[PDB]
């Protein structure tokens, strides 16, 4: 068969539970640089649509590139004044017309009205209390690139593209107690059961952690829609209720763990200075947004574990080696601490320029072995899992494209 | 105050396989926007104190830079279209006079679009920022709870926020001559000498045992070279600039140096430049994509994802922990029996920014030496400089300090 570059390593290190200290963040939905980052996201999968149902497969773009302008409001329990929209600038570039010289025709698409539709409708999905049509304001300047119509042709070929770069993703797995209980906890208060029960609670959610031994601090920033909220007691009701849906979490996924839950520790109950929106994201005036400046693909900012400055989110899912191998190492990573006898798992690949993108310079896989396992019986099933996937690496970008998988 | 100190042990980042580190230069459409970012709060931090002695709330960690469009020529090319840039974030843009019973509006669009131009010029010896540039502006106003924490007590100012800064030292071999790298061909002496040497200069280094390979993107300025073969001899020149450089910080190490790379000297296809910088040639940049307040981005140690650049230097800890690591650290890394170094702080928001909720440090020692010996001495460290926290403020309104 086919022999590519991959390095199995016993790592023989303190796994990340046993050390003393942790920190993990994340920025949840309706947080301006989430915000930012599924607009990106979302454009690229759109166009990527765009470009299938046109050609049968995805041309240049890149919309990683997503400036979010704080907008003006005036909060008031029982229902606040929204006075300037949020202003969205859409940048990046896309694929736009093919010259063909054959035929004598040109072809134009839809790049920046896709664009603009895309944004709107990711933003009606995730923020239930922003009116999209008065509320935002969606500008754009993707450039608009031209392409010949035989290079479009080699494009439909689908072949395994070429790596143009040495490029370096980074992943790991399993999560901490300490990240699965962050990332948890930002899910489970933006998920549509708690909304239902307690709409008051908005999509702006940050998220800390903090792991002092076995104790487990979480600093929560939760935006309150103030239409839900007719006074301060009732804003105190809202915040001691999702104190004890979040206590009860913890309980779920932290048992053992001692966790101490703060919750918009900044509030001034008896000034009445506290986290009153009218929209439920504080884009709506408090703060700024743009692409790259928060969670990587997994999820989190974690920095005690490696991680990727790039940001994934907007760049071509079928030609940039950075984005597909900062996915596809979180996805070998996530197989490879399922084995048995794997404690923790570091996967990292870097691009061979010039080569076919799943056949990399390199592709390192350092593990933590549990007592009693050796590394030799696991790395025949590890090197396994990561020829799988760079096998079906295709399968990896149609998965990108149709959203089931993560890139914030 | 809650300082911890744990022993580290892992194997120390030079001794590892592997190394790779980025570093984003001055003309870099992201390192443009972070530059920018801090230029503007700079210059707004002079307005507000000139106006009431103070500095007043403003965070302007927000730009965004969609690229142009240009034609290079040997001997000198043209612009086509203009590089558009948004200068955005919060500012205290008025105040009101309860007495008259008026608002009154402060200067901080003009004053921003002013300290933007400015900086460019620094920056691109080469652009004309009255037909390459359009720097557009649509700051706004902070909401009133972040300015009443900003106000509490701006004595020991409290944290905006629940955040997050790192820092760490000593920079390895790789990582100190990807820095200097940039900083040598980004030097007035160098561009004097080399003048076809644009700012927009991407350095990676890419460590594998004892050999570092530097890969360079240098936009070269069409207006100094005539022709193909003057552009060559300007690559082999800062060739030969770079390997001097590197005989003498990185000595033991073998040093590959790859300039421009996807030039095609067949099809005369090269880095060519009008301006000095790929913004021209349609490539976007926005603040926080870039280095990390050392300068550098670095995948194989810790980094905090947080935008130093523009952040207000009174009161925003993403700001003031990333630099307050790397100087905790950089003091640490001093001691005997310190190899390595980490320095993770951590805020809550409310609190005095030198009562951090933790200021972790992880120490990597020397063969032989205790960490129990060194644990007094790291804690001295970190607690005179929290003593000596407003003295970060004061480096960096002075400008003694980077923020990428
Ligand atoms: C942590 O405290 C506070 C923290 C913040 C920080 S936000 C950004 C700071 C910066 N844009 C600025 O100009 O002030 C950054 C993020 O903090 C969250 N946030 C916004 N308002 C908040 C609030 N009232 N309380 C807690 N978190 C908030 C939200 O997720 C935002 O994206 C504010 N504030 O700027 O109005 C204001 C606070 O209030 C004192
Ligand atoms: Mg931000
Ligand atoms: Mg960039
Ligand atoms: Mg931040």
């Amino acid at each position: 068969s086919h022999m590519r570059n991959i390095i199995v390593k016993k790592l023989d290190v303190e796994p990340i539970e046993e050390r003393p200290t942790e920190i993990v963040e994340r920025k949840g939905l309706g947080h301006p640089d989430s915000i930012c980052d599924g607009i990106a996201e979302s454009v690229s999968r759109a166009l990527c649509k765009m470009y299938m149902e046109k050609f049968g497969t995805i041309l240049h773009h890149n919309t990683d590139q997503v400036e979010l302008v704080g907008g003006h409001a005036y909060p008031k329990f029982g229902g606040g004044v929204m006075v300037s929209p949020i202003y969205i600038l859409l940048s990046g570039r896309a694929t736009m017309e093919i010259l063909d010289k054959e035929k004598n025709e040109v072809i134009k698409l839809p790049v920046g009205t896709t664009a603009v539709k895309a944004a709107k409708e990711y933003l009606k999905k995730v923020l239930r209390n922003v009116d999209v049509d008065k509320d935002v304001i969606i500008d754009c300047r993707i450039g608009q690139g031209s392409m010949d119509a035989v290079d479009v042709f080699e494009r439909q070929k689908n072949e395994v593209p070429l790596a143009n770069d040495t490029s370096f993703g980074v992943g790991y797995a399993p999560l901490s107690t300490t990240e699965r209980l962050v990332l948890e906890t930002e899910r489970f208060l933006n998920s549509d059961e708690l909304k239902n029960e307690i709409p008051a609670v908005g999509e702006d959610i940050k998220v800390m952690g903090l792991r002092e031994g076995k104790k487990i601090t979480l600093t929560i920033a939760m935006a309150v829609v103030d239409r839900y909220v007719k006074n301060i007691e009732e804003y105190k009701e809202v915040i001691e209720k999702v104190r004890k849906k979040v206590e009860d979490l913890a309980k779920k996924i932290a048992d053992g763990y001692e966790v101490e839950i703060h919750i918009n520790t900044a509030d001034d109950y008896e000034r009445e200075s506290v986290y009153l929106t009218v929209t439920g994201t504080s884009a709506e005036m408090g703060d700024d947004g743009s692409v790259g400046r928060g969670n990587r693909v997994n999820g989190l900012i974690t920095p005690f574990r490696p991680m990727s400055m790039e940001a994934a989110s907007g760049k071509n899912p079928v030609n940039h080696v950075g984005k597909i191998y900062n996915i596809l190492a979180n996805l070998i990573a996530n197989d490879i601490a399922k084995l048995e006898g794997v404690k923790e798992c570091y996967v990292r690949i870097l691009s061979q320029a010039g080569k076919p993108i799943n056949e990399p310079k390199a592709l390192d896989i350092e593990i933590i072995t549990e007592d009693s396992y050796d590394i030799k019986d696991i790395e025949p099933k590890a090197k396994e899992i990561a020829n799988k996937w760079l096998d079906n690496i295709m399968e990896v970008q149609k998965m990108i494209v149709e959203g089931k998988v993560t890139t914030f």
